[PDB]
């Protein structure tokens, strides 16, 4: 028995009469188990870059499940015990080939308090390359086309349009400080209240400015493009990965100003459409409020009440950066060549 | 092999290693599994009250899990695999109970319109006895005591502390009018961005100026009062029990301001500390206005977007008023004797 994305699609749409029966066979859960580890081990072990992509499929079709409305039509399904099996496996599998570009001096040395962690972090962020990775700072300012801005926003999409729901996967059961900070962000997600404000909605506008539509996406998109937004997805829905979530998502916010003052000098420059860029231009100054805010309301109080999870933020940040790095580095070669 | 409150409380202290060598073993999860189905069994076929009691602490404490910010110690022990299997379980008998209690005709001669249909479902909500409770409107005006008032306090923990996430989890996956109003809904509930006015911060208050404190909550928490905060915490986790999530707490909303408004009177008249009320006295206006942005801007528009949904909208907002009346019931039985 092989799992690959089709064979989830079919999971999902079995009726709910037919879930219960496979939920009860506990052979047939074990043969999907399997399956999955052998995916697994092609994806990780051999390396093969199609299971590794297959794999991405599948853990992308089960997020879409966590992140999107219900179709009416699913929802006396009951798809928690097989998704959430084939979920952890193939999620175990994505993490330890993070950690395995992780080494322990990397995420052990750091200050325990959270003003002194602040300033290392930091530190860290900027040895890294993709802090100041060369699709932004070189090929976008000299180079940077219509198509490859319609190529890019396809990538974009595996993040953007769900960051108001990681943000409120996250704050479930934080501490009231940094409860309060991610409440703060999520509530400027959703334009203080003004639906033109929403930032999904303005990111969307983008998408329609260069015709990112969804056969485009499909047949664009990278899989390091998958695998960072997976990596999103993993980390934000389970709150044993809270202070991974933390560094993750800081560092995202830390490097968008600096990313997308690029994008958005540039997209003038070739005279694409000024409503398109708004989301892109909105973010330049947003984002060094919720970075700043980030790390004085989250990193910093976190650390000060248990240094242990200075470990697992700097974790989550590295995860953030090689994940970014890789789709960076593929994403600069496909529009090389 | 019985699965009881305290075998998951010894999952939960398995280490890492050990929660990976269970979750590979679908031999110990098929009887975990077949385990939970005998309690289901006994729970609800023979109506046994000590395993519906067991039934649910089994459940309050996976859904702690889910609720909770993980413990350092906890981080790396993967728990989806086998907690998720016996929510799966014990949450379809639960909730197969609960639709036992609903008849079809009360959920399908529903105008297939928003603005109608808002009309139709408060009607609904009126009828039921929930709606006027002798708790609210006869015992606490007459002769609610400061122990009455503590051990009704301990009962609400099964929900109020946790509302702000309940509507985090809801708006999962949203549409956009549904979403800005949870989205507006969460963010008063973390008090627009002051910390004292977050209501599980002013809720907490009220605990304390009546020493509601741990141990009297664990020892007095009815079995009624755990099966409500549990349904709230079932249906807020799902993405496809969003719509009876609106109904549900969409009946929540709407009840608070006539049952707090004789709280805080009652508890003026007996002169209970003053700060102790601040939660139930701001909630008389501010859930008015929840209730009524919930009718408009949630439940009118889900409708209107697809008609098919109020059906589901109807089993929540009747399986809150059951769940509530199963409660107060049990909570006046008590504190009459
Ligand atoms: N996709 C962009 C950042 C996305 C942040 C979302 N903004 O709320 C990047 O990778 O830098
Ligand atoms: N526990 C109360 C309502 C709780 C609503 C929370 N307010 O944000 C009741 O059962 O009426
Ligand atoms: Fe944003
Ligand atoms: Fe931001
Ligand atoms: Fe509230
Ligand atoms: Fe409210």
């Amino acid at each position: 028995f092989k799992i690959d994305r089709s064979v989830v699609e079919e999971f999902l749409a079995l009726d709910p009469d037919a879930w219960e029966r496979l939920n009860a066979d506990y052979t047939a859960r074990r043969r999907i188990g399997e399956a999955c580890r052998a995916l697994s081990r092609h994806a990780f072990v051999e390396e093969d870059p199609s299971a590794l992509e297959e794999l991405h499929d599948v853990l992308a079709l089960i997020y879409q499940q966590d992140f999107s409305g219900a179709p009416v039509e699913l929802l006396g399904c009951e798809t928690q015990p097989v998704l959430r099996d084939i979920a952890a496996i193939l999620e175990g599998a994505v993490l330890a080939a993070e950690l395995d570009s992780i080494s322990e001096e990397q995420i052990s040395a750091y200050p325990r308090s959270g003003k002194e962690y602040v300033h290392w972090l930091k530190r860290v962020i900027g040895e890294h390359p993709a802090a100041g990775h060369p699709f932004y700072r070189d090929f976008v300012p000299t180079r940077a086309t219509e198509g490859d801005f319609r190529f890019y926003l396809a990538q974009e999409t595996n993040l953007d349009p769900k960051f108001d729901d990681i943000l409120a996967f996250m704050q479930i059961g934080a501490a009231p400080d940094e409860k309060m900070e991610i409440a703060g962000n999520y509530w400027d997600e959703m334009g203080n209240g003004k639906p033109a404000e929403v930032h999904t909605a303005m990111f969307a506008h983008a998408l329609d400015a260069l015709d990112v539509n969804d056969d485009y996406i499909r047949r664009n998109l990278l899989p390091e493009a998958k695998a960072s937004g997976n990596l999103a997805s993993c980390l934000a829905i389970s709150r044993r990965h809270y202070y991974k979530s933390v560094g993750f998502f800081g560092v995202t916010e830390y490097l968008v100003p600096r990313r997308f003052k690029l994008v958005v000098d540039r997209w003038a420059d070739i005279g694409l459409p000024r409503e398109g860029i708004a989301y892109h231009d909105a973010h330049i100054s947003i984002d060094a409020v919720h970075a700043s805010g980030w790390f004085k309301n989250v990193i910093a109080p976190a650390v000060d009440r248990d240094p242990r999870v200075g470990r697992e933020i700097a974790v989550g940040a590295l995860i953030r950066l090689n994940s970014s790095q890789r789709y960076l580095d593929s994403l600069l070669m496909h529009l090389h060549h």
